[PDB]
């Protein structure tokens, strides 16, 4: 039972080139396919089923069952929810069902906090998945969406390419995409993005990635660790090294995510838009992690500004966006784990963002200030440009380096 998948062979997912050989085959036929307006659900789902398994049957190889366990948990509270609402639409009954299908998931991020140890309930995709789940909780409630079959639901939930950490879609589009098949030029447009995509990935993630990664930072880190204290020269260069690994592997990932998913016929959304020429805070959220960004700023910030609206909880409009701010970005923080380091790197982005809102709604007043003054509008050129620029890339850094967690290294090993 257990013992069959781990004598199955494990393939990471876009883990060499040669893993394209594999999925490329596999996908090929679809692909042909989508030029006759045709698919072919069975063949769709075996080979989803597949690269799938052959990502979860590791040396743990138990997180199938894991896999398993979470599809029917999940299959339960949406219909449970989708039966309900149809009759009885009630605030407590939604956020029951809420925590429950987010419950596999506080169990995994808050199981190593306690004991020490991965939850049981753990598989690969798990974090992302959520989002799928969620998501639909949420547009159920209001009302936005109402018939679903279990395949369609089960389509989206577990969509293969964008399965292990891929881009996080919503219910609603991705149904829509798929529905209807892009004629034929429109379809072979999209092939060409794919290899141009593909191309671009083995650079960052085979080539780039692989020099910051484990040419650059090993020896920064053992550097930095030798010489001590609270910072140092060395902890510098970990910090902007690090970043630009963190950038070009996940960036990679998303972009042979991006273009799998487009030998599936469906455009999946996008997750990086040159982040780091990026001005402002505000701009680098519209330009990193983007799926995930705006995920958490219509269903969690946004959420919560319109609670904060409907009792008016707060005195002033700024001070209602500044807690859901660092609310809003401590919960991301959250959802990367819980250690210091996961929370610190969420309320940096919280405080982070409220300076920026902050000198923005000041700059408007200098400007109106200015003009029944009669003078100039403030500055606004290349130079103020590069200066914004250099302000939120070394933000944006130091964030990262919280982060990474080497500070945990570089302060506590003691």
């Amino acid at each position: 039972m257990i013992d069959f998948l781990k004598q199955l062979p494990h393939l990471e997912p876009y883990g060499n080139p040669f893993y394209f050989i594999y999925l490329g085959i596999a996908l090929l036929p679809i692909f042909i396919g989508l030029f006759f307006k045709k698919r072919f659900a069975i063949y769709e789902c075996l080979v989803s089923i597949t690269f799938i398994v052959l990502a979860l049957t590791g040396t743990h190889a138990s997180q199938i069952l894991a896999l398993l366990f979470y599809i029917v948990w999940q299959i339960i509270w949406v219909y449970s929810y989708k039966r309900y609402r149809s009759q009885r639409d009630n605030k407590w009954v939604f956020y029951l069902h809420s925590f429950l299908v987010v419950l596999p998931l506080i169990l995994v991020k808050v199981e190593p906090t306690i004991n020490g140890t991965q939850s049981l309930l753990n598989f690969l995709g798990i974090s992302y998945l959520t989002f799928r789940a969620v998501g639909m909780i949420i547009e159920m409630r209001d009302g936005v969406l109402k018939e679903f079959t279990l395949g369609e639901f089960l389509r989206f939930m577990l969509f293969m390419p964008t399965f292990t950490s891929g881009p996080i879609d919503r219910f609603k589009r991705f149904n829509e995409d798929y529905q209807s098949i892009p004629n034929r030029d429109e379809l072979l447009n999209m092939l060409e993005q794919a290899v141009k995509y593909i191309m671009l990935g083995f650079l960052y993630k085979f080539v780039l990635a692989q020099i910051f990664g484990s040419m650059l930072l090993p020896p920064l880190k053992a550097q930095a660790l030798s010489q001590g204290g609270i910072f140092n020269l060395p902890t510098l260069g970990v910090m902007y090294v690090y970043g630009f690994d963190l950038f070009f592997d996940f960036a990679g990932y998303s972009m042979f995510a991006l273009a799998v998913s487009n030998l599936m016929g469906i455009k999946s959304p996008i997750n990086f838009d040159k982040p780091f020429i990026s001005r402002d805070m505000k701009e680098f959220w519209n330009r990193w992690h983007m799926s995930l960004s705006f995920w958490f700023r219509d269903f969690v910030f946004m959420r919560l500004v319109i609670v904060l609206m409907r009792n008016k909880v707060f005195k002033n409009r700024n001070t209602t966006s500044n807690v859901a701010y660092i609310i809003n970005m401590m919960v991301m923080g959250f959802w990367h784990g819980i250690t210091w380091y996961y929370i610190a790197y969420g309320i940096f982005h919280g405080i982070g963002l409220v300076i920026n809102d902050a000198w923005l709604r000041k700059k408007k007043t200098i400007n109106k200030d200015r003009k029944k003054a009669g003078l100039k509008p403030l500055p606004e050129n290349k130079w103020t440009k590069a200066l914004g620029i250099f302000i939120t890339f070394n933000t944006v850094m130091l964030s990262f380096l919280i982060f990474s967690g080497f500070l945990n290294d570089l302060w506590f090993t003691k």
